[PDB]
C-alpha cells in the first residue's frame, strides 16, 4: 500500500523495525520510550513538513502539541515545546523496498534516532544496524480501512451521517441501526484517499457540485468528488475532518450547523468548527 507513505499532515505509529508491536510513546510530560502498542493518542505522531528545510517536525497527538527534540549537545531525546529549533527538525529518509525509515537530525545530520535494547531512545552516529531503522504506519488506515463504520457529527451525540429515505441526498439523522447510516470506508490506492460506501444502496459519499453543494450517494466514479482525505483534527485524535479531493480546502460539513433530523450535509470551506468535526466508530 501507499497508505503509509511519509505524507505531510498524516498521523503515524512509529515503530522499531525489529518489533511492529512496539511504538514511540510519550510516557510523561517530557519523556519518550518504545512501548507496547495501545493506540492512546500519546502513541500517535503528526508529521509537519517544512519545505524550506526539507525536514519535518514530529508532533505528539495527545493535545500537548509537544514535538520530538534532540537535547543538544547531549545524546538524549525528549518532547518539548515547539520553539522552531534546528534540533526539533528531522529528515525522514526511506528505503523504498524495505520500507525502513531513518530519522536523521536536521541540526546535526551525523546523528540519527536510535532505539535501545531497553526500549529507550537516543541519538547516535549512523551504523548499518537495525537499531536505527523505523517503520511508519498510518493510524487512520490501520484503524478504518475496509471497516463498516458510523459517522456522528460533533454537534450532537445522536446525529449521524445518513442517506435520506427514498432520495440520494445525505442528511443528519438519529441512530436507528439502519443500513442508510452504515458506511464502508475503503482506501483507494490510485487516488491515495478514501471512499465511503452506503450499505443500503452500495453507492458512495460524493460531493455534488452546484450552488447547494450537497453530498449524495452516487455511482462509482474516478472523479475526485467521490474521494476523501480522512484526518484527525489538527490537535485532537478523538475527532475527524474529511477533506474532499476535488477541493481539499473544502470539507464534510453540516448545513447552518443545524442538528435536526433531515439537516443537509454539505461540502464547504474549511474552518474547523464543530460542524466540520466527525466522530467515526466501527459498527
Amino acid at each position: 500500500t501507499n497508505a503509509n507513505d511519509l505524507r505531510n499532515n498524516e498521523v503515524f505509529f512509529i515503530s522499531p523495525s525489529n518489533n511492529t508491536n512496539k511504538v514511540l510513546d510519550k510516557i510523561s510530560q517530557s519523556e519518550v520510550k518504545l512501548w507496547n502498542k495501545l493506540s492512546g493518542a500519546n502513541q500517535k505522531w503528526r508529521l509537519i513538513y517544512d519545505t524550506n528545510k526539507q525536514a519535518y517536525k514530529i508532533k505528539v497527538m495527545d493535545n500537548t502539541s509537544l514535538i520530538l527534540t534532540w537535547n543538544a549537545p547531549l545524546s538524549s531525546v525528549s518532547v518539548k515545546t515547539d520553539t522552531n529549533g534546528d534540533n526539533q527538525y528531522w529528515y525522514l529518509l526511506q528505503n523504498y523496498i524495505s520500507r525502513n525509515v531513518i530519522i536523521r537530525n536536521y541540526m546535526n545530520p551525523n546523528l540519527v534516532l536510535q532505539y535501545n535494547i531497553d526500549d529507550t531512545l537516543m541519538v547516535s552516529t549512523q551504523t548499518s544496524s537495525s537499531n536505527q531503522f523505523f517503520k511508519f504506519s498510518n493510524c487512520i488506515y490501520e484503524a478504518l480501512n475496509n471497516r463498516n463504520c458510523k459517522l456522528q457529527t460533533q454537534l450532537n451525540s445522536d446525529r449521524f451521517l445518513s442517506k435520506n429515505l427514498n432520495s440520494q441526498i445525505i442528511v443528519l439523522w438519529q441512530w436507528f441501526d439502519s443500513s442508510r447510516q452504515k458506511w464502508i470506508i475503503e482506501y483507494n490506492e490510485t487516488k491515495s484517499a478514501y471512499t465511503l460506501k452506503c450499505q443500503e444502496n452500495n453507492r458512495y459519499l460524493t460531493w455534488i457540485q452546484n450552488s447547494n453543494n450537497y453530498v449524495e450517494t452516487y455511482q462509482s466514479t474516478d472523479s475526485l468528488i467521490q474521494y476523501w482525505n480522512i484526518n484527525y483534527l489538527d490537535n485532537d485524535a478523538s475527532k475527524y475532518i474529511l477533506y474532499n479531493l476535488q477541493d481539499t480546502n473544502r470539507v464534510l460539513d453540516v448545513y447552518n450547523s443545524q442538528i435536526a433530523n433531515g439537516t443537509h450535509v454539505i461540502v464547504d470551506s474549511y474552518h474547523g468548527n464543530t460542524n466540520q468535526q466527525w466522530i467515526i466508530n466501527l459498527i
